């Protein structure tokens, strides 16, 4: 996230680090949002490359302990059946994680409440992106977990010759574009929280950016409606 700034620890519990293994060690490669105790949602991209993979809940910092962390194996990886990785613009941006444990639930690891099927915010709504990706374009990674207030840009003006024109779908959400806080790379998968009846959900999967960097004026951060996929998550659940 570019433009952020450190989140308390306990501010946003579902948010987990996907992480490979890099052969000694762990690298941490996307977000994550908690849905289930043994069920992550995340983006599709994320889980593209063949590698080893883990979870890890109740994480704030990715260079110290914290004393407050989980590390859990991925189990089974399911990726939205329409996702194609030469065509990100086409959306199904999504993939649910099954862990091989179960995680704990406390102050800093709960279950994100997504929105009701075929929830769109009104344009310039309240909510933030959460991440550890990259703090500048062409930057590195954060190393506690970052929070930026990103606006919503409705499907009207996002879709607009001057934003992203065709690239975006509705079944996505713009939040951002002031050219100044962003979404990077690293914060792919993450969660979008939006502030609606009092109560933060997650209404955004962290999907992409300009190829021309992070932070640009006009090209605010887009990510897979999760509203749009609320069937398909629970038939995943349930069949799985
Ligand atoms: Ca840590």
């Amino acid at each position: 996230v570019v433009g952020g700034t450190e989140a308390q620890r306990n501010s946003w519990p579902s948010q987990i680090s996907l992480q490979y293994r890099s052969g000694s060690s762990w690298a941490h490669t996307c977000g994550g949002t908690l849905i289930r105790q043994n069920w992550v949602m995340t983006a599709a991209h994320c889980v593209d490359r063949e590698l080893t993979f883990r979870v890890v809940v109740g994480e704030h910092n990715l260079n110290q302990n914290n004393g407050t962390e989980q590390y859990v194996g991925v189990q089974k990886i399911v990726v939205h059946p329409y996702w194609n990785t030469d065509d990100v613009a086409a959306g199904y941006d999504i993939a649910l994680l099954r862990l091989a444990q179960s995680v704990t639930l406390n102050s800093y690891v709960q279950l994100g409440v997504l929105p009701r099927a075929g929830t769109i915010l009104a344009n310039n709504s309240p909510c933030y992106i959460t991440g550890w990706g990259l703090t500048r374009t062409n930057g590195q990674l954060a190393q506690t977990l970052q929070q930026a207030y990103l606006p919503t840009v409705d499907y009207a003006i996002c879709s607009s010759s001057s934003y992203w024109g065709s690239t975006v779908k509705n079944s996505m959400v713009c939040a951002g574009g002031d050219g100044v806080r962003s979404g990077c790379q690293g914060d792919s998968g993450g969660p979008l929280h939006c502030l609606v009846n009092g109560q933060y959900a997650v209404h955004g999967v962290t999907s992409f950016v300009s190829r021309l960097g992070c932070n640009v004026t006009r090209k605010p951060t887009v990510f897979t409606r999760v509203s749009a996929y609320i069937s398909w998550i629970n038939n995943v659940i349930a069949s799985n």
